């Protein structure tokens, strides 16, 4: 079957869109080359629709069957429950797309009468009707990147396909508890979304170290959501149904599968029939969990088909890393081709073909890699980092155009030990917050595909809790890492790090003069900038934070919201 069919109706915006970075003193202080930063818009939606539309065939074999059998047995050890209406409501992000039935995210979160009665009505209809396709909206995502001339200039907008708010609340009631238990049960340590960055580093290091002669690769599936077949999606349902669930959840999950997950009609923002989907919906609760599980079953089976020896996998949705025992240079090349062929057969053909990698730092999980620096007592400390280009581009954009859900704060939190966050991101944003006088204000941000809310004045405590005190003391970064950062700064026309260091010293002084939590941010976040360093002690507030499942609660999962757990 074709992943999509189309009416010819346009994919339309709802609010005005901009594709060019506006030139402005605040953002220009971060980077001058504004013409290199673009935002994807509905203008390129049709380009993307062409790419994501293709035929799927799928031939499964005994290797696939055997893995799936193991997964279902592992799933049977899970007991999960319905979430109450109230719990499901509280998981809705503040700016979640409003319902067509006269209420929005605000009414959901406050348990308003109209919202609650409509949600009860949608749930009951799920219980009574397991057949009628549920309508979805298709929208072009507005995301910011830097131009890459080597790779064809500009990326077209990604497409998001989602049901009405009322349905989204119901998905949580039926399936959220599953997202919290099931992936760990079926793939254990291979499940990436359970890990803070430091835990991801620790897992990758252990995976690499346990091999006598390690070889790793990343598998990039060409448009993963589109390769997911109706059978794949019903197979996911059989995996959900293998858990001990109450009857009512079984009914609702089956309806949601047949009415929403397997496919359905797509409408534009003007309510015109746009097309029909027969693949993964990119904007449902199960997108991430479904992709992770299905990517795992296909990948593990493909390893067996290929003769990959002792595979240790890190799976985050469609992002797959495989670390294994090297069978020799030409053997590894051969085995990866066999892996690709098996993946292709399973309906997951490659975008870029996988390449055998023999250096840990080249292994990228969700664009991220392990690097090393020195901590305060000369110990080597490994930490997660990434190319700063995209984080910097979005930072500039979010400086001049305020985003209701930003990316910069997520980057600071995820990548706190990195030199680019510490010298550029922290410096720039704390300066900006003082200019706007909005330091003491909770902000919403995206991290691992879900929504969180943090007050920037709490960053010292949050960073200590996730990354340790050493995140404020890291030094002697690797040449590969420094070369990459410096090169990004030159590409974007950003000030060099020596300018960031002068700027930081002034930002640090101004924060300290404010006293309170602001002074704590000065002292801890900017201790790298001063000649005479302070001795930073563990913050009492860091012990009081429970962030221990902060990542797993996100479920990689989109329409999910969490504040800081103190």
């Amino acid at each position: 079957s074709m992943s999509y069919s189309w009416t010819g109706a346009l994919i339309t915006p709802c609010s005005p869109e901009e594709e060019k970075l506006p030139i402005n003193p605040l953002s220009n202080s971060l980077l001058r080359y504004h013409n290199k930063v673009y935002c994807t818009t509905s203008k390129s939606a049709s380009q993307r629709a062409k790419k994501v539309t293709f035929d799927r065939t799928q031939v499964l074999d005994a290797h696939y069957d055997s893995v799936l059998k193991d997964i279902k047995l592992a799933a049977s050890k899970v007991s999960a429950r319905l979430l109450t209406l109230e719990e499901a409501c509280q998981l809705t992000p503040p700016h979640s797309a409003r319902s067509k039935y006269g209420f929005g995210a605000k009414e959901v979160r406050s348990l308003s009468g109209r919202a609650v009665n409509h949600i009860k009505s949608v749930w009951k209809d799920l219980l009574e009707d397991p057949q009628t396709p549920i309508p979805t909206t298709i929208m072009a995502k507005n995301e910011v990147f830097c131009v890459d001339p080597a790779k064809g200039g500009k990326k077209p907008a990604r497409l998001i396909v989602y049901p009405d708010l009322g349905v989204r609340v119901c998905e949580k009631m039926a399936l959220y508890d599953i997202t919290q238990k099931l992936p760990q049960a079926v793939m254990g340590a291979s499940y990436g979304f359970q890990y803070s960055p430091a835990q991801r580093v620790e897992y990758l290091l252990k995976a690499w170290a346990e091999k006598k002669d390690p070889m790793g690769f990343s598998y990039d599936t060409r448009c993963f959501d589109s390769t997911v077949t109706e059978r794949d999606i019903r197979t996911e349902e059989s995996i959900y149904q293998a858990c001990s669930l109450p009857e009512e959840a079984r009914t609702a999950i089956h309806s949601l599968t047949e009415r929403l997950y397997v496919g359905g009609p797509m409408f534009n923002s003007k309510g015109q029939t746009c097309g029909y989907r027969r693949c993964r919906a990119s904007g449902v609760l199960t997108t991430s969990m479904g992709n992770t599980i299905t990517c795992y079953v296909k990948a593990l089976a493909a390893c067996k088909a290929a003769g990959i020896v002792a595979p240790t996998m890190l799976v985050c949705g469609d992002d797959l890393v495989v670390i294994s025992e090297s069978q020799g240079t030409e053997e590894d090349e051969r085995n990866l081709r066999a892996f690709t062929e098996a993946m292709t057969r399973y309906s997951a053909p490659p975008g870029d073909p996988p390449r055998p990698e023999y250096d840990l730092e080249l292994i990228t999980s969700c664009s991220s890699n392990v690097s090393v620096a020195l901590g305060p007592r000369g110990r080597r400390r490994y930490y997660l980092t990434r190319d700063p280009t995209t984080p910097l581009a979005r930072a500039a954009w979010e400086t001049v155009r305020h985003s209701p859900i930003n990316s910069w704060l997520g980057n600071i939190i995820q990548y706190a030990p990195t030199i680019w966050v510490r010298m550029v991101l922290m410096t720039h944003f704390f300066s900006i917050l003082m200019v706007q006088d909005t330091l003491d204000q909770n902000l919403n941000f995206e991290m691992y595909g879900s929504v969180y809310s943090v007050n920037p004045l709490d960053l010292p405590a949050i960073i200590e809790r996730l990354h340790g005190l050493d995140a404020f003391s890291m030094h002697t970064y690797s040449h590969h890492e420094l070369t990459r950062v410096a090169s990004a700064l030159r590409k974007l026309g950003a000030p060099p790090l020596r300018v960031w260091k002068s700027r930081a010293r002034a930002v640090r002084a101004s924060l300290i003069s404010r006293g309170g939590k602001a002074a704590v941010c000065g002292r801890y976040l900017f201790n790298w900038a001063v000649k005479t360093k302070l001795k930073l002690t563990p913050l009492p507030e860091a012990r009081l934070l429970d962030l221990s499942s902060w990542f797993t609660v996100g479920a990689g999962g989109g329409d999910i919201f969490h504040s800081v757990s103190v």
